[PDB]
């Protein structure tokens, strides 16, 4: 593992040098949980580089550029109330919490990932987290309203009911576009002035499978 810490950490000092990482917070919550206790055994040697490695039942955890691309954006405080739709991992929700510092909630709706992000997560004696299973299009109304919501699949559009779970002021981070590509990053904000959205890039995540997602 400490071989492994070394080259995360060079992997680190790059997305710095890159301006991919830019505060702090994120700079800390990558430090403190690298990639490489995400993913399966074999995947480990390849944690350190910027890329999307593969996990169970057909999906990946993102590249670690494109995690702290939507960390940035999410601009998070600690005290927010955070929705992650996708878990996988758990990778991503494991850093927001080291951020926020409060419970995070996140959904997966497949089973087996469930139970590989639960296994993540105690693994590495996060608590804070909490995954859910079930259709994240529909978000998470027990907890709602949150401060920011990260969608981590890709959707044909804006779920509304994501867009009514935010808290005056929120935003949702998601990807919209063609099924498992060409998406491009939204970044959503809920306004008195109304529903202001910043186009953010090409991206190609996985599928967004839900009642308000993909069929
Ligand atoms: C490819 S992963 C992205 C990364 C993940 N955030 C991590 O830290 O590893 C995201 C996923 O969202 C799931 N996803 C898709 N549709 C979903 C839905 N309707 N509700 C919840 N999760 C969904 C997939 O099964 C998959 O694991």
């Amino acid at each position: 593992e400490k071989e492994l810490y070394e080259k995360w950490m060079r992997t680190v000092e790059m997305l710095k040098a890159e301006g991919i990482i830019r505060s702090k917070e994120v700079e800390r919550a990558f430090l403190k949980y690298p990639r490489y206790l995400s993913v399966e055994d074999k995947y480990k040697k390849y944690a350190h580089i910027d890329e999307p490695l593969p996990i169970p039942a057909g999906q990946t955890v993102s590249a670690p550029h494109m995690v702290a691309i939507m960390l940035e954006i999410a601009n998070l405080k600690p005290g927010m109330n955070i929705l992650e739709v996708g878990t996988g991992s758990g990778w991503n929700a494991a850093l927001i919490s080291e951020i926020v510092k409060t419970d995070v909630y996140t959904i997966e709706r497949i089973p087996e990932l469930v139970e590989f992000a639960k296994r993540n997560l105690e693994r590495a004696g996060v608590k804070n987290v909490h995954v859910i299973l079930g259709d994240g299009s529909k978000g998470f109304p027990p907890k709602a309203p949150y401060d920011v919501i990260i969608v981590t699949a890709g959707a044909p559009k804006i779920p509304e009911p994501l867009i009514e779970q935010l808290k005056i002021g929120g935003k949702l981070i998601i990807p919209v576009g063609s099924y498992h590509l060409w998406q491009e990053l939204l970044e959503v904000r809920k306004t008195k002035d109304g529903i202001k959205i910043k186009n953010h890039g090409g991206v190609a995540f996985v599928p967004l499978i839900g009642e308000y997602g993909w069929k």
